[PDB]
DNA sequence: CCTGACTCTAA
DNA sequence: TGAGAGTCAGGC
């Protein structure tokens, strides 16, 4: 039972200049959620502080807010986030324990201080789930109970700093940390408070047309099939295909036939009922997952979604979004793409702004490999998937034709996210030996990817893990494996990480970049989405033309490779017309 | 109610 | 390749 002060008035000893600090929400989604209690640890004692007491003390929101008061936390995000919502500033963060067991190992998955805290044999701390319980039996115990975690928290980040930081160090992490992560996440913080609007009645109306168009294709199906099944089910549509109208079994689940878009484009031949199941789940798809959820987490009052950026989950490097998640938004197919009409700007006379790296991947292999054709190619600006066309089919650029050209995207899409040769063979419906033709035709033209490829395997074996261009850093034990697969895997990721993680490290300093020049400039534009390789932003129209200028320069000198930095941009009045 | 399987969307 | 989400179905 540790000791500390269950204080319920604010005194002075509390609000030393370095403490570790715990604010504590519950929820899930922390927007506009209640904070459960606060915690300080310091050099003077321990403290518990209930919410209503400390968040309505002068003293207290000073001190939260006076960036020479040195916080250290877990998740400060969270934290600042729910905080944004109540009116009140935290500063002063100058370690945050997520994101530092997050650098030294993305795969350990630490999602909460007891976690990390296991990392350096520290188990004085209970895992978040045994105090609040799971699911349905998620609950806010006892104040001595909830008083008592707290602490605990506090105390192991406390103690926790000071070999996280010396690890971090002895990695050459820890301007990663300080520089990067975590002036990054008071970016993100501000992002997702400000939200993005979203024209609910453009939504609604599409909804509308969409549960018609539906209705119509689903009653189709049942005339087709001879009878009413669920159509969402893939075991009933199974039936209903592969035994009921005996189409051919072109490929098996793991529990039975398969029913993926893939295969019915294989089957529309055989029978009318394929193409209308095809129309069915686009429609569906975009009915259920792009509407009806999309409507489900605006908020009714203000008529924005506040996305959650997750700075902590991808072993790459790479941001994540929920609730919504903003990153998958339709855009291939332009009956999807309309969805993003419904994304506005936030004000009267501001525009939507939106600014993409072109080929940022492909450029970023091309300075670590050194390979001479690849540097020539970005250097001149070329169609990279024609150039790749040209080399590999040894063509000239007008004997290209549009298939070449987009078996050579292929190839390249299966370089940026480290596809298989077996991967390739299905995106390009060729079998494993024309795919392994392709591959070796490719290294042939591109002699210095291939070293590149061959000594970050040998180096991932020797080492252990592989490291991005700001130092991020990915283990992988897996590299030895006698399963095949298994270590195919793990010599896939080794090749692949430094490629995308160092694109993720590039567009994160292009953000603290471009927030800090933004501030200087004066402007009103503010910061909305990330979306990998693009940055999204809304602005008065009268500024649009001087974030032609900036928000590109921004992006393109973050950082200084072999080859240049292109970026493209777009604004208009909704987000579908930022193109 | 919980969890695994299947399908689909983006980069 | 990575992630997130919706839906179903089996086990509870
Ligand atoms: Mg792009």
């Amino acid at each position: 039972k540790m000791a500390f002060t269950l204080a319920d008035r604010v005194t002075e000893e509390m609000l030393a200049d370095k403490a570790a600090l715990v604010v504590e929400v519950v929820e899930e989604n922390y927007h506009d959620a209640p904070i459960v209690g606060i915690a300080v640890v310091n050099e003077h004692g321990r403290f518990f502080l209930r919410p209503e007491t400390a968040l309505a003390d002068p003293q207290f929101v000073a001190w939260l807010g006076d960036e020479t008061k040195k916080k250290s936390m877990f998740d400060s995000k969270r934290a600042a986030v729910a905080l944004k919502w109540k009116g009140i500033e935290l500063c002063g963060v100058s370690f945050d324990l997520l994101l530092a067991a997050y650098l030294l190992d993305p795969a350990q998955g630490v999602d909460d201080v007891a976690a990390a805290a296991k990392m350096k044999q520290y188990e004085a701390v209970r895992p978040d789930e045994a105090v609040y319980g799971k699911g349905a039996k998620r609950a806010v115990p006892d104040e001595p109970v909830l008083a008592e975690h707290l602490v605990r928290k506090a105390a192991a980040i406390w103690a926790l700093e000071r070999p996280f930081l010396d690890e971090l160090r002895r990695n050459e992490q820890d301007r990663l940390l300080v520089e990067l992560e975590q002036p990054l996440s008071s970016i993100l913080a501000e992002m997702e408070f400000a939200g993005v609007k979203v024209d609910t009645k453009r939504l609604e109306q599409m909804g509308e047309e969409l549960a018609e168009q539906l209705r119509t294709v689903e009653q189709r199906i049942y005339e087709l099939a001879g009878q009413e099944f669920n159509i969402n089910s893939p075991k009933q549509l199974g039936v209903i295909l592969f035994e009921k109208l005996q189409l051919p079994v072109l490929k098996k689940s793991k529990t039975g036939y398969s029913t993926s878009a893939d295969v019915l484009e294989k089957l529309a031949p055989y029978h009318e009922i394929v193409e209308n199941i095809l129309h069915y789940r686009q429609l569906g798809k975009l009915q259920s997952t792009y509407i009806e959820g999309l409507l489900k987490v605006v908020r009714p009052d203000t008529k924005k979604v506040h996305t959650i950026f997750n700075q902590a989950l991808t072993q790459t490097g790479r941001l994540s979004s929920t609730e919504p998640n903003l990153q998958n938004i339709p855009i291939r197919l332009e009956e999807g793409r309309k969805i993003r009409q419904a994304f506005v700007p936030s004000e009267s006379d501001w525009l939507i702004f939106a600014a993409d790296y072109s080929q940022i991947e492909l450029r970023v292999l091309a300075h670590i490999a050194e390979d001479d054709n690849l540097m020539e190619a970005f250097r001149r600006d070329l169609d990279i998937h024609t150039k790749t066309a040209m080399d590999i089919f040894q063509v000239s650029e007008d004997e290209v034709t549009p298939n070449m050209r987009r078996q050579a995207k292929a190839v390249n899409f299966g370089i940026v996210y480290g596809i298989s040769d077996y991967g390739l063979a299905q995106n390009l419906n060729i079998s494993r030996k024309e795919a392994a033709e392709f591959i070796e035709r490719y290294f042939e033209s591109f002699p210095g990817v291939k070293r590149y490829m061959e000594n970050i395997v040998q180096e991932a074996k020797q080492k252990g893990y592989v490291t991005t261009l700001l130092h991020r850093r990915r283990y992988l034990p897996d590299i030895t494996s006698r399963n095949f697969n298994v270590r195919s895997f793990a010599e896939r990721m080794a090749m692949n990480t430094p490629i995308q993680g160092s694109a993720a490290d590039i567009i994160k300093k292009a953000m603290i970049d471009l927030n800090a020049r933004l501030k200087e400039e004066r402007l009103q534009a503010r910061l909305l989405l990330q979306v990998h390789d693009e940055l999204i932003l809304e602005a008065p129209k009268e500024e649009m033309e001087r974030l032609c200028r900036l928000v590109p320069e921004v992006m393109e000198q973050a950082v200084t490779l072999r080859v240049p930095l292109k970026v493209d941009y777009h604004y208009g009045s909704t987000w579908y017309d930022a193109k």
